[PDB]
């Protein structure tokens, strides 16, 4: 699967995660984007996290949808530049 | 090993982790499920975590039982859909 | 490299991490063991973390020594049982 | 790609992350180094994290630049010594 296709999937995941967190949890766009990266990279600082049942479910789906996508994208990125 | 077999193993891990956290730590079913995903994906926000010696041991076993299972499942999921 | 050799390396890493955290940071043996697993699996809840400069350095070495060892051990464990 | 080349890339990532966190977030050099390792290993305790919009953006770039680099370095390190 081409690296650029994976990148597009990662972009869609970022949109999904950011919009989801902002509207379900009510955080700013900037915090939501930052939380999305932190979550899909599996860093998970816990400075931000869902506080509602829907936010928690949503976060599980994001984890399922995003962690593999992101992992493959970074390693393809690594190959590409190096 | 077939992707669906791995999925079943991941499901059993989720049951194990959720029930374990709920009964050992006393959190709600919903929090326990969410904590299980967050732990086996290695996100680990720390909004929830074990507060007893048995919960801590249990979490170590979950980590050992769940992180590999979950990693293989997501990457097999990725292959399957893409 | 044989799976059992890797297991022994993981055991040594666990001893290293546990003893280190207990004596440098002053946490209980049980907390230190739990923190070691949580760190080398990269879960990192942040319920426990080093609060001194030596603890922070030590944690960086543990991260370097432990995360690869642990990752290979779990995947070898997965292959072995499945 | 030679292991030593990867090591150099990891070193540059560490400089990038440490200096960035220290100057953008204002933490000590020691905390910033420790935070950099904790972030690029994806441990993410959350004892330290960015509190400004620029720090959050910067952390996303560090995550993108550092997690793949670091993962490949540790596994190459593992092969080399074992
Ligand atoms: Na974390
Ligand atoms: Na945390
Ligand atoms: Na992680
Ligand atoms: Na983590």
């Amino acid at each position: 699967v081409p690296a650029t296709r994976i990148l597009l999937l990662v972009l869609a995941v970022i949109i999904y995660g950011t919009a989801g967190f902002h509207f379900i949890e009510g955080e700013s766009w900037t915090v939501s984007l930052y939380w999305t990266f932190v979550t899909i990279a599996t860093v998970g600082y816990g400075d931000y996290s869902p506080h509602t049942p829907l936010g928690m479910y949503f976060t599980c789906t994001l984890i399922v949808l995003g962690i593999g996508t992101f992992a493959v994208a970074v390693e393809r990125l690594l190959e590409f530049l190096i």
